[PDB]
C-alpha cells in the first residue's frame, strides 16, 4: 500500500524525466518520448524508435541501468500487493 | 495444480484482449495481434508490428505494466509446477 | 553440478529444435537459425530475424512459453553455480 | 558494499570486451559497440545494430549467456543495495 504508492511516483519520475530527456535530445513528440521511455526501460526494445545521437545513447546506457530495476520491483509489487489479492477476491465462494 | 489453472485462464484472457486491441485499432490480422500481444508481453518485442497510432502506443503502455506480471508468473509456475517435476520423472532410474 | 548439467542439456535440446525449425519453416541459414533461437529465448530480440509465416508465428509463441523459462534457470544455475563460485576463487588472498 | 564494487567492475570488464569485439568484428563505432553490448545483455535488444558476420553472431550468443546474469546481478544489488536505502533516506521525517 504505503509500498505500492512510493514505487508509483517513483516509476512516474523515472519517466518523466525519460519523456523530457527523448522529446528535447532526440526530438520525439512527448506521446512518443513516454512510450519510447516504457518499451525501454521494460526491456521490450521494439526499435521503431531508438537514439540517434550520441548524447542519447550515452543517456540510455545509464536510463537503463538506473532505471530497469525501480520498473520491475512496481511491476512486481503491483501484481503481488494489487492483482494477486484482486484475483483472489474475484475466486472465494 | 489449481495455480497453474487460474493463472493459465489469465494470461489467455489478457492476450485475447491484446488480440482484440490490436487487430481492431491497429489493423492487424488476429494471429499476427495474437502473436504481437504475446512478443510484447515476454519482452522479445522483435519490432515487426509496433503500434503506429497513438491509441495504440498509449494502450500498450498500459498492456505492458498490467501484463507482463501475469505472463512472466505464468511462465514461472509452469516451468516449476509441471516442466519441473516432469523432467525429474525422467530422471530417476 | 548435477543440476548445471542437467539444465544445460534441457537448453541444448531446445536450441536444437529452434535450429530445426526454423531452417526449415523460415527458410533460415541453420547458423542464423540457432542464433535466433537464442536472441528469441533470453528475450534479446532484435528483430534482424523474425517468423515470416503464420506456421513460423505460431511456433514461436509456443516456443517462447516453453524455453523462456528453462534458459533463465540455466542462465541462473550457470551464474550462480558456476561463475560465482569461479569469481570468489579469484577473491580469496 | 564490497558486493556492489565486486559486480561494478565485473559487469565493466564484460562491456568492455563487448566493447572491444563489435568495433573489431562488426566495425562499430567503439561508442556504438558500448551501447549495443548495453542494450544486448539487458535484452533491450533494439535491433538498430545487430551483427552481421557469423563471428558476431557465434559471440553474440555466448556473450548473451555469460553476461545476462552478471549484469541483471548488478542491476539487481544497485537497486537493493544503492537504490534501496537512499530512497527510504529522503523518506524519514
Ligand atoms: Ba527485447
Ligand atoms: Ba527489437
Ligand atoms: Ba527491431
Ligand atoms: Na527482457
Amino acid at each position: 500500500d504505503k509500498e505500492f504508492q512510493v514505487l508509483f511516483v517513483l516509476t512516474i519520475l523515472t519517466l518523466i524525466s525519460g519523456t523530457i530527456f527523448y522529446s528535447t535530445v532526440e526530438g520525439l513528440r512527448p506521446i512518443d518520448a513516454l512510450y519510447f521511455s516504457v518499451v525501454t526501460l521494460t526491456t521490450v526494445g521494439y526499435g521503431d524508435f531508438s537514439p540517434q545521437t550520441d548524447f542519447g545513447k550515452i543517456f540510455t546506457i545509464l536510463y537503463i541501468f538506473i532505471g530497469i530495476g525501480l520498473v520491475f520491483g512496481f511491476i512486481h509489487k503491483l501484481a503481488v500487493n494489487v492483482q494477486l489479492p484482486s484475483i483472489l477476491s474475484n475466486l472465494v465462494p
